[PDB]
């Protein structure tokens, strides 16, 4: 049960371009890094989890990153013209595993930053990681046969999605039910920052149908393009969106630091 990236041979400028996606993606989420790290101090304590949990996300989503790299360079070697698969191994189901972490990060700091507290805030995230890790461990057992058996590929994909709409009808309503206890204007922000994640979010399952209707070398092109955008998307944009969010409730409650953040600015 192989994956379509090693059915192929790949032009010098397929594999260099797939490469520089990578590594421009690892760039970027450690650059981010720094900037959560700074601006932390900026946020009072009861938001500052939000912030942290940032930074781990662009390291988890960093390393992968990194790792999908090296490991392209050496599952390959360009012979007689174009790039062929040598005696090493590439996957994407390195990312499916660290969704399993990197997900429940992203939906505890909008939790967070919702004003949720005690035993919602527990129930509700146990609720959603058991959603999300569902969605994620059928999608991964589906992608295993995106080569050998298209059927299962859909039908574990139906299954997965199912766990999707749940997962999401659980933030929706959440969000649209406490939207009134946020400051600074925030319940204004936050219907944004839920149509961004409807965006960035949806992109994932299109990049797992690309075996269905593409399956070529610019197919697997197109999915790491579709999931370097979705990665910029869900953590990085996402994650500015929540650390302002943080800050701007940070200063309505009264804490200096983030007031005088926003002034300065
Ligand atoms: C930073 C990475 C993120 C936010 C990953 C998100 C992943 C998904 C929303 C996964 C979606 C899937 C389905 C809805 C159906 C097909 C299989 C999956 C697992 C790709
Ligand atoms: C600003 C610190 C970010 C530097 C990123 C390092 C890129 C490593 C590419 C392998
Ligand atoms: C207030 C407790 C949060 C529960 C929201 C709905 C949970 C989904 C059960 C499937
Ligand atoms: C289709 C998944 C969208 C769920 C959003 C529902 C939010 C409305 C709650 C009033
Ligand atoms: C060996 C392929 C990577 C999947 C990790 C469970
Ligand atoms: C998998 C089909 C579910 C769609 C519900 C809106
Ligand atoms: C035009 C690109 C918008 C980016 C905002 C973060
Ligand atoms: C310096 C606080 C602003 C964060 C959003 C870009
Ligand atoms: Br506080
Ligand atoms: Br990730
Ligand atoms: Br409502």
């Amino acid at each position: 049960m192989k994956n379509i990236e090693s059915l192929f041979d790949y032009s010098a400028g397929q594999f260099e371009f797939i490469d520089h996606l990578l590594t421009m993606g690892v760039g970027v989420h450690f650059a981010a890094l720094i900037f959560f790290l700074v601006v932390s101090q900026f946020v009072a304590p009861k938001y500052r989890i939000a912030t942290a949990l940032s930074c781990i996300v662009m390291v988890s989503a960093g390393l992968i990153l990194n790792s999908q790299a090296v490991m392209w360079t050496d599952a390959y070697a360009y012979v007689d013209g174009s790039y062929q698969l040598q005696d090493l191994t590439f996957s994407n189901g390195y990312r499916y595993v660290n969704w399993m972490a990197t997900i429940p990060c992203l939906l505890l700091q909008l939790l967070i930053v919702l004003n949720l507290k005690g035993k919602e805030l527990f129930s509700t995230a146990t609720w959603l990681i058991l959603a999300a890790w569902g969605m994620i461990i059928t999608g991964y057992v589906g992608q295993l046969y995106e080569v050998d058996d298209i059927a299962q590929l859909m039908i574990w994909g139906a299954v997965s999605t199912a766990f999707f709409v749940v997962m999401n009808w659980i933030v929706g309503t959440k969000i649209f039910k406490n939207r009134a206890t946020m400051l600074g204007g925030t319940d204004s922000t936050i219907t944004k920052v839920f149509w961004l994640m409807m965006f960035a979010w949806t992109l994932y399952p299109i990049a797992y149908l690309v075996p269905a209707f593409m399956n070529n070398a610019d197919g697997v092109v197109l999915r790491q393009l579709l999931f370097t955008i979705a990665d910029i998307s869900s953590k990085v944009i996402y994650g500015l969106m929540i650390t302002y969010i943080a800050i701007q409730q940070s200063a309505a409650a009264g804490y200096v630091p983030a007031q005088q953040a926003l002034g300065r600015i």
